[PDB]
C-alpha cells in the first residue's frame, strides 16, 4: 500500500464573488436596490521613497530624481459621499462528500482513504470545522481591509433551502473576535446546518451579505488584478459588469482561515489550512516538512502505516481534504 | 544577526475621503447642505511663447513666424458662480490605530523588534505631539491649497461623528492658526486628544471637515488635475483636465493627505522655512531638493536602522519623525 500517482480533491465550501454595493446605516433592511459601487480611475504622482542601493545615494542624483516625479493612473474605488455603509453579498455553497477524491490511481490506497475519513466521521462530526466555519462567517474575516477601522459591522446570513429564505441569521461581526472560538445557541445552530451540508445529509445554500459602517466617501477595497506591462495604468481593480467585487478565492482564504493547531505558536491566531500550512503576508512557512506536522507526512502517516495522529492534527488534514488540492507525484 | 526585513510594508493611517467642492455665500455656511457642487467646463486659450528660447538671439524671423501661428488649446477650468463668492470643501477623516504593526513582514525577529520598539514609544510619550501637529494642520486650511492663498476669510467646522449623528463640533479661524507655527489652544488640543485616542487604537475616530474660504464671485478655484499624456501632440488641443467625482470639482485624496502631514519640523537644514510634509529623505517637489540627505545621519532608514537593530534611539524629535512616517505608511524594503 503506496500512495497513489494522481489524486485530485474538488472543493467544497464554493463561494461566488462577493460583490460590493453602497448605502446608508438603518436603510440596509432595505438594501436590495442598493447602488453599486463603480471603480473609476484618478491620477497620482509619486515619490522617491525607496531605499536607495548606496550608488543613487548622491545628493545631485537624489535632487535630480525629486526633479522628474512619476506619473500614473490608478483604479480606486469609493463609497458615495452620501454613503457610509458598504454592502457585500455573495453565495456559499456546503456540499458533502468530502472523503471521495475525484481522481485516484490506486484502489487500495482509495479504498483505505474512504475508509479511513469514515472512521473520522465515526469517532466524531463535523462539528468542530463547521463550528469554525460558521465563526469565520459570523465575524467577517472576508471583509479582508474593509473591516479593519469599521465603526460597526454586521453579518446577514440566509439559509435558501428552495426558492425562497428558509433561516436567517443576525451576527454584529465585531463582537465575534478574530482571535479565538466562542460559543453561542444562533452561532452553533448554523454550525449544525454547516455540519449537516458537510456530511452529506443536506443540500446546504446561503448567502451571506454583510454591511460595513466604514463612512462617508471613504475607500474601499476590492480585489486587485494583475499588470504584465504598461505604456500609464499602474493598479486594476477586480469588476464583474460594472462593479467593484472580491475575487471568490479571496472569500476562501477567508472562509478556511481556522487553523489554530501549527507547531509554531498560537497566540498568534488561526491562519488558512494549506500543505504546509503558510502566510504570504508574512513569507514563512508554518507547518515545515522537517517538523512532523505538515499535510502530507500526516496524511501518509495516517493512511499508509495507520498512525493517527492527534485530533486537532485530524482537523487540520480533514479541513485539507475539505478545501481541495493537487495532491501526488 | 538581527538584519532588517527584505520586505516590509506599512497600510496608511489617516485615510482622507476625495474632498468634494461646492459653491455658496458667506453667513449661508450653516445651510450649506443644499449647496450646487462646483462644475469643470472647457473653454478655448490662444497663447503665444512666453517660454525661454533654446537658441536666444539667432532667429528672430523664427520667432515672428512661432507669434503668426500661436498655440490653440482647450483647458479646463472650474469657477464659483458668478453670485457666490464662498467655495465649501468637504471630506472624511478616519484616524484608525495600530501604527506600528506592519502589513507585511519577512523577519519575525525583526518585527517583534519593532513592535517592542514602538510599544516603548507609546509608553514614553504618547501620540500627543503628532496628534497636535495633524490637529494644527486641519485646524489651519492647509488642504485648500491654492484656494487658501489670498482669501479673505477661512473658516474650518469638525464634526466628531460617533453613531450616525455628530457627537463634537469643532470652529476654528484658520487664517488666525497660521501656516508657521504650532500654538496651544483649548479647542485644539481637545481636537489633538481625540486624534492621539485614535491613533492609540483605545477608539474608532471619524471626522468630518468642512472648510469655507471667502473668494471673491465667480474667481477661480483649483481642483486637482489628471494626466493628459500622449494627447497632445497628435490633435493637442484638450491640454488640461481637472479631476472629479461625478460632475463635482474635487481634490485628490492623495492631496488632503499630503497637507495633513505637513509637520516635519525638525529637517537639518533648517527651519525657519517652515513645516514640510513627512517622507523618507523628506523631500519637495515644487523646491527640487531633498532635505534629510543620507549622507546626513537623519533621513527616514538610517534613523530606523539605528533604533530598531542597534537600540541608538534618536533624539525625540527624530523619534516624532520616524513615527510619523510609520503613520503615513509605505513600502519600506530592499529595492
Amino acid at each position: 500500500l503506496s500512495t497513489a500517482s494522481v489524486l485530485a480533491f474538488e472543493r467544497k465550501l464554493d463561494p461566488s464573488d462577493a460583490l460590493m454595493s453602497a448605502g446608508a446605516w438603518a436603510q440596509r433592511d432595505a438594501s436590495q436596490e442598493w447602488p453599486a459601487v463603480t471603480v473609476r480611475e484618478k491620477s497620482v504622482r509619486g515619490t522617491i521613497s525607496n531605499r536607495l542601493k548606496t550608488k543613487d545615494r548622491d545628493p545631485a542624483k537624489l535632487d535630480a530624481s525629486i526633479q522628474s516625479p512619476n506619473l500614473q493612473t490608478v483604479d480606486v474605488a469609493n463609497l458615495p459621499s452620501d454613503a457610509d455603509t458598504l454592502k457585500v453579498r455573495f453565495t456559499l455553497r456546503v456540499l458533502g462528500g468530502a472523503g471521495t477524491p475525484s481522481a485516484c490511481n490506486d484502489a487500495a490506497y482509495r479504498d483505505k482513504l474512504l475508509q479511513t475519513v469514515a472512521t473520522y466521521v465515526n469517532e466524531q462530526g463535523f462539528a468542530e470545522l463547521a463550528r469554525r466555519y460558521a465563526h469565520n462567517l459570523a465575524n467577517a474575516r472576508f471583509l479582508w481591509r474593509n473591516r479593519v477601522g469599521a465603526e460597526a459591522v454586521e453579518v446577514r446570513i440566509n439559509h435558501i433551502r428552495q426558492g425562497e429564505v428558509a433561516r436567517t441569521w443576525r451576527f454584529d461581526a465585531l463582537a465575534i473576535g478574530l482571535r479565538d472560538f466562542k460559543a453561542d445557541a444562533e452561532l452553533d445552530a448554523l454550525a449544525e446546518l454547516i455540519a449537516s451540508g458537510l456530511s452529506g445529509s443536506g443540500h446546504v445554500l446561503l448567502e451571506v451579505v454583510a454591511f460595513a459602517r466604514i463612512g462617508d466617501g471613504q475607500e474601499v477595497f476590492p480585489s486587485q488584478e494583475l499588470i504584465l506591462d504598461k505604456g500609464q495604468k499602474s493598479k486594476t481593480l477586480y469588476s464583474v459588469r460594472d462593479a467593484a467585487a472580491i475575487h471568490s478565492q479571496k472569500i476562501g482564504n477567508a472562509l478556511r482561515t481556522i487553523d489554530t493547531w501549527y507547531p509554531d505558536e498560537d497566540g498568534l491566531g488561526p491562519i488558512a489550512v494549506e500543505p504546509y500550512g503558510s502566510v504570504t503576508s508574512q513569507g514563512k512557512a508554518y507547518r515545515q516538512p522537517k517538523q512532523k506536522l505538515d499535510f502530507y507526512t500526516l496524511l501518509d502517516n495516517w493512511v499508509l502505516r495507520d498512525e493517527a495522529p492527534a485530533v486537532e492534527q485530524q482537523h487540520y488534514v480533514i479541513a485539507n481534504l475539505i478545501r481541495g488540492g493537487v495532491f501526488g507525484e
